[PDB]
């Protein structure tokens, strides 16, 4: 009955939320997995036992335990990303914004949030799909998943805490969407999973994982790709970090079971407090507990898969933002400050390069510095600042994405690549950070539409263009209904996603990414 | 008596050569060392036993045995550099163009010819100092020296054929100039030695060698510097090449003496025919018998010297030409042809890089390719062509020169650096080669002055500017009498040497040379 929907899991009483000039069905907080609390901490998610009686889906679910970000208290730019509901381990709940009148079967769009796998909320304001579902007649469901140790602690040997558990949560979220989205008016065979940062990497880790390939149709990866430095760790590394976290919380590391038992006893916060104490190297854009390459979720090294074309062949719309690294420097690189032009000195530029490329040996750092240094002005504060904004940007998000796009394109059924180079006129972050990683979302989610958030009309336009590109793609598999070029390994066309007339370019940051994806690693292996 | 001059070596009857609108004293072919013929082949030069009776110095001396260049028979561009007099081992003779009326004591300018140590004639047309001596009132003497095996065979152990012998010939030429130039009206304490290519490298190898530091005042190094890849070889390498040449001419290599005896029996040509068969690697801009780092002429590695400031501190005016490598590619790199735009294909670009950096391992070549490849047009024939014109240019002449200039400047009494970027309007070589290595000489030697060689008036101007820069520098030690900036490690100013208003630039090909002089070798050592 419009708001009340019956599903295989049970009847769910949604709510009618106002959107733009109208209203929309919104089913918030539908469980999709049994609360991963208790002795299930780290353990894979069990499906949600069918409930009875309408499940009140009118209020946003809790947010998984995650590292809040107090780096700029009350500062929107940072707070807008912090869990905005009571954190709880009992957070595995999905949200569904369904057009009104409820479609009979329309495109479904599942959103997987970002936050380098250590943070993330499906309830964030910029993730409110009410405008996307409405403006684009699409059924948008944003899932949630265990982030941090809680969902990614990878003591490989054990089953009590195998890795990628939080990656499984997404699969469970996707499975439920597959089985019940029809009851919401969603076409289960036209489910496009989109995500940014870690989400754009998770989405991609589903295109690879055999287990997930069937639970969705297409994929939109924003500022992310599974093959990212920060997005994965070997089973061993994850084990290491698992015992290290254990060490930090002072656990009996004599065995996976004793360790796990110990960890299962620590309050959520005990883990979140010391969870950064386990990175193996002083760095930037690196997170502790991140998807482990287990051989179960991921059959082999994402590169071996990407190489052998061992992945779901479909059409993917992926892209990156002009300034991917700015946010990570400003937070973990010296010399950058929210309130200053952050004109990084040379002595600090090299401190930047150390943090950006934590694996690089001296020669590595040397090669990186050689590529990013002006040499005809090797002291320019600005040049050094922007240089790092690229070392971190290219190295962490652009280059691995250009790899995945290229390796995937030689097998997938179409690739559409964009380059979002637009600093939201109403941004609150420093102008130097430029087009920040994670700031295209508010556009993808049609925020410019709401006048209260006051974006220039020109941006509302961009928003609608972006949302249509997304929606039209989720439906047809092509962003087009001028023409957004297909990405082909031969020509490598991609487009700028800004308020200016959508221009076409070729070979995103090619000179750099060749060094990043071809030379640097080759150097590092030799030296 | 004007033309007849008496010297410590003996009376020398010169000749009066016409120059421009006037005439000039010219003493051609004055011996400065005993003919290195007979059993003195390879042996150091003995000074010239004082003769008696006027030595007729009215006709150019013979040219040392050298590899003629038949690569373009009759083609000026190539022939202009081939020995233009009967080659003979008896070639150690200097030439002196003395102003008229003979000065009482004026600046002396000794010229050391180029030709990668395997070729060279002091009698070449573009080396005719009649215009320089005349226009600049300077006493210009161009010496000659044993080139190729004949002067550089370095069987270190032996004394019968120690290396740098031809480098000693230059010293003997310089010694005589020191002892007798006064009789010609030359100021022996104001002798500036200038040279190009190997000459510009020899000049520099005198600024280093303790034995020579006292025989001259200043140095002008054109497209050369002692620290060049091709300009020196370890005593061992020279030994190797010495036995290899020996092998090629089928000699008893059982001992330096038997080898040397054998080599001393081969006609000059036997050596010149197989002398290229000894390079250790298929390459470009590399010559067989070149100055060996003996520990006698060169106390230590030119780098250790350059580092420790172990060199003659004076003012040096040095520079490079825009397209240093063009000539070497066109001759030894595939895809280049005198008669075609030589739009090198990619498959050949990498063949170029192999030849240019013969020492580089795969990673080396990779790093080189990374720096010189467009990556946004990695197939452009032109871009690939010019790219090599730089790999060869920078790697072989610009970068080592930027090293020497920088390392020397931190101890010398003034450095003036130029960048000759001017394609002689009357050049006969392909336009693609651009400003060719060795084509600034005809300017330095005032050739544009003679209308018969027809250069645009604008170039005659440039010629006179260049010759004055040279002369004024030889006299005062400053090229200036707008201001040609001093080269300082802090700012690194240098000037363009073209027909356009002399502009000032800073840090010649810095991005590249940092890779060449700092990264590449560091990479190569690690890998
Ligand atoms: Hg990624
Ligand atoms: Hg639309
Ligand atoms: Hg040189
Ligand atoms: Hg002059």
């Amino acid at each position: 009955s419009e708001l009340l929907v019956n599903t295989k899991s049970g009847k769910v009483m949604g709510t009618r939320v106002p959107v733009l000039s109208s209203h929309i069905s919104a089913f918030l907080g539908i469980p999709f997995a049994e609360p991963p609390v208790g002795n299930m901490r780290f353990r894979r998610p069990e499906p949600k036992k069918p409930w009875s009686g309408v499940w009140n889906a009118s209020t946003y679910p809790n947010n998984c335990q995650q590292y809040v970000d107090e780096q700029f208290p009350g500062f929107s730019g940072s707070e807008m990303w912090n869990p905005n509901r009571e954190m709880s381990e009992d957070c595995l709940y999905l949200n569904i914004w369904v057009p009104s009148p409820r479609p009979k079967s329309t495109t479904v769009m599942v959103w997987i949030y970002g936050g380098g796998f250590y943070s993330g909320s499906s309830t964030l304001d910029v993730y409110n799909g009410k405008y996307l579902a409405y403006t684009e007649e699409v059924v948008l469901v944003s899932l949630s998943y265990r982030v941090g140790a809680f969902g990614f602690l990878a003591l490989h040997g054990s089953q009590e805490a195998p890795g990628n558990v939080g990656l499984l949560d997404q699969r469970m979220a996707l499975q439920w969407v597959h089985d019940n989205i029809q009851f919401f008016g969603g076409d289960p065979k036209t489910v496009t999973i989109f995500g940014e940062s870690a989400g754009g990497a998770s989405v991609g880790m589903h295109i690879l994982s055999p287990g997930s390939r069937d639970l969705f149709r297409r994929a939109i990866l924003q500022s992310g790709s599974p093959n990212c430095p920060w997005a994965s760790v070997s089973v061993a590394e994850g084990r290491r970090r698992a015992v290290e976290l254990g060490r930090n919380l002072n656990c009996n590391l004599n065995s996976d079971e004793e360790l796990i038992h110990c960890l299962r006893e620590k309050k959520p916060q005990e883990l979140i407090d010391v969870e950064w104490n386990v990175l193996p190297f002083d760095s930037i854009f690196r997170f502790s507990f991140v998807p482990v390459i287990d051989g179960e979720f991921f059959p082999t090294s994402l590169e071996s898969m990407l190489n052998s074309g061992n992945f779901k062949k479909t059409q993917i719309l992926l892209g990156v933002n002009k300034d991917e690294g700015s946010f990570f420097l400003l937070y973990g690189a010296p010399g950058f400050s929210k309130d200053s032009e952050s004109k990084i000195s040379r002595e600090d530029f090299m401190s930047g390069v150390k943090l950006s490329v934590p694996h690089a040996n001296d020669l590595g750092l040397d090669a990186v510095t050689l590529q990013y240094t002006d040499w005809m002005d090797d002291n320019n504060g600005i040049k050094n600042r922007d240089g790092l904004d690229d070392i971190v940007g290219d190295h962490n998000v652009i280059c691995p994405l250009m790899h995945f796009v290229n390796k995937y394109t030689k097998f997938g059924n179409g690739t559409y690549l964009y380059f979002f180079n637009h600093r939201a006129s109403n941004l609150v972050w420093p102008e130097w950070m430029g087009v920040i990683h994670g700031y295209e979302i508010e556009f993808v989610f049609g925020l410019p539409l709401v006048k209260e958030l006051n974006y220039t009309a020109e941006e509302e336009a961009l928003s609608r263009r972006i949302m249509h590109y997304w929606a039209t793609f989720a439906k047809t598999g092509n962003p087009n209904e001028s023409k957004w070029p297909l990405f082909t390994t031969k020509e490598q066309k991609f487009i700028d996603l800004n308020t200016e007339p959508m221009k076409v370019h070729q070979r995103l940051r090619v000179q750099m990414c060749v060094f990043w994806n071809q030379f640097l690693p080759k150097l590092l292996n030799a030296t």
